[PDB]
């Protein structure tokens, strides 16, 4: 019951820190981009495109700096290993955090007051990328996580001790199997033991988050 505290901590945490409010996203829902407003977007040159979009995923970024500031052991953390982990991990827990933004139903993401389908990203560079992202929220949004579960399954795609250039490796450790520990836990507690074979496989989000995304200090 040191764990329970802990899953409870993880998950005031997360509610604490998300950009976007579940029940304004559920709400929004019904309003949906018209054929012409996807047009604009379209229309819309490549430079400006990524510009806005790099925009926003630097905002989403803030916000999952300020979850590990209030995750526990994580400030205890030396510096190095606290921009380690955040350089690693940060985008690929926007990325998860991206599915509460998804509607299942119609296949749309919430962008920029709307929601809107995957062709309203044309003007970026790669629609291979773009349908590789929508059909993993896809997947993702299929487990339909709890908001406790997906606190603890973002704290560890952050807090993971293979990332290359931690210097206190052990302390990262211990901080993992008890996050670990709560996940599991609060997984078996209310028998939803069977996601953890349904959660996406080692070096899935790593292969999304590099492809295209990287060296954005251009826009
Ligand atoms: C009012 N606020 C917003 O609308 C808002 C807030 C937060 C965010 Cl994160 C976004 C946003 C940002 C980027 C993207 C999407 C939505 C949906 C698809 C394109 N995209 C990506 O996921 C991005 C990625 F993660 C990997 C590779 C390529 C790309 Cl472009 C929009």
């Amino acid at each position: 019951t040191e764990i329970e505290h802990l899953v409870q901590s993880v998950c005031k945490s997360y509610r604490e820190t998300c950009q976007l409010r579940l029940e304004d996203l559920l709400r929004q829902r019904s309003n949906i981009f018209s054929r012409e407003e996807v047009t604009g977007y379209q229309r819309k040159s490549m430079w400006e495109m990524w510009e806005r979009c790099a925009h926003h995923l630097t905002e989403a970024i803030q916000y999952v700096v300020e979850f590990a500031k209030r995750l526990s052991g994580f400030m205890e953390l030396c510096q190095n290993d606290q921009i380690v982990l955040l350089k690693a991990g940060a985008m690929e827990v926007v990325l998860v955090r991206m599915c509460r933004a998804y509607n299942a139903d119609n296949r749309t993401v919430f962008f920029e007051g709307k929601y809107g389908g995957m062709e309203l990203f044309r003007a970026l560079g790669c629609s291979e990328l773009i349908s590789s992202i929508f059909d993993f929220s896809h997947s993702l949004s299929a487990l339909h996580f709890s908001e406790d579960e997906i606190a603890l399954y973002t704290a560890l795609v952050l807090i993971n001790a293979h990332r290359p250039g931690l210097q206190e490796k052990r302390k990262v450790e211990q901080l993992q199997y008890n996050l670990e520990l709560a996940f599991h836990h609060h997984l078996c507690k209310t028998h939803r033991q069977s996601i953890l074979a349904k959660l996406p496989p080692k070096g899935k989000l790593r292969s999304l988050c590099s492809q295209h995304v990287e060296r954005l200090q251009i826009f």
